[PDB]
C-alpha cells in the first residue's frame, strides 16, 4: 500500500519560497512516528529542504538528474522508486508538490496535519475530494509553549 504524509496550511499550502513559517516539533513527532522504518519517496526540493537523510529509513529520491549524496537512493522513475521499496506493507510519500500529485492516484491512504496558517503558498497538496475519503482518526491540538500554530491530525482512507 502507498500512503502520502503531508503538513497542510489553509487551501491546502504545503510549500512556500523560503521554509514554512512555523515552529511544530508535535507535526515533526507525527511524523517520524508515521513514517519510522518504512521507506519514505521524495523529490529532489524536500531532499535539499531536509538536509540530511531521514533516520531509520530507507531515503528514496525521485528524480531525473542524477544524485549527489551517496547516504541515499537516486531514481528516475515512479516505478522505479516503487521497486526501490521491495516487499513492505506500506510505502510513504513524503512530497513535495508534484511527487504527491504523481503518486495520489495509486494512494490508498492519507496522513494529515492540518495547520492553522493563512499563507501564500508556492506549492499546494492535490486537491483531493473528501467525499471520496473516510477519516478513520483525526486529533486537534492548539499552540502551546513548542508549538506556534494550532494543528489537527487526520488519517484517512480511500473510500
Ligand atoms: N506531517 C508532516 N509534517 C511535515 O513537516 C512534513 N514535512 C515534509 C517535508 N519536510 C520535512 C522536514 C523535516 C523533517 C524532519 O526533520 N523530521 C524528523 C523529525 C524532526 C526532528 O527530530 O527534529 C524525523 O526524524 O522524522 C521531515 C520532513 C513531508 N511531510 C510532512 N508531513
Ligand atoms: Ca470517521
Ligand atoms: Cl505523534
Ligand atoms: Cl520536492
Ligand atoms: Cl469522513
Amino acid at each position: 500500500m502507498i500512503s502520502l504524509i503531508a503538513a497542510l496550511a489553509v487551501d491546502r499550502v504545503i510549500g512556500m519560497e523560503n521554509a514554512m513559517p512555523w515552529n511544530l516539533p508535535a507535526d515533526l513527532a507525527w511524523f517520524k512516528r508515521n513514517t519510522l522504518d518504512k521507506p519514505v519517496i521524495m523529490g529532489r526540493h524536500t531532499w535539499e529542504s531536509i538536509g540530511r537523510p531521514l533516520p531509520g529509513r530507507k531515503n528514496i529520491i525521485l528524480s531525473s538528474q542524477p544524485g549527489t549524496d551517496d547516504r541515499v537512493t537516486w531514481v528516475k522513475s515512479v516505478d522505479e522508486a516503487i521497486a526501490a521499496c521491495g516487499d513492505v506493507p506500506e510505502i510513504m510519500v513524503i512530497g513535495g508538490g508534484r511527487v504527491y500529485e504523481q503518486f495520489l492516484p495509486k494512494a490508498q491512504k492519507l496522513y494529515l496535519t492540518h495547520i492553522d496558517a493563512e499563507v501564500e503558498g508556492d506549492t499546494h497538496f492535490p486537491d483531493y475530494e473528501p467525499d471520496d475519503w473516510e477519516s478513520v482518526f483525526s486529533e486537534f491540538h492548539d499552540a502551546d509553549a513548542q508549538n506556534s500554530h494550532s494543528y489537527c491530525f487526520e488519517i484517512l482512507e480511500r473510500r
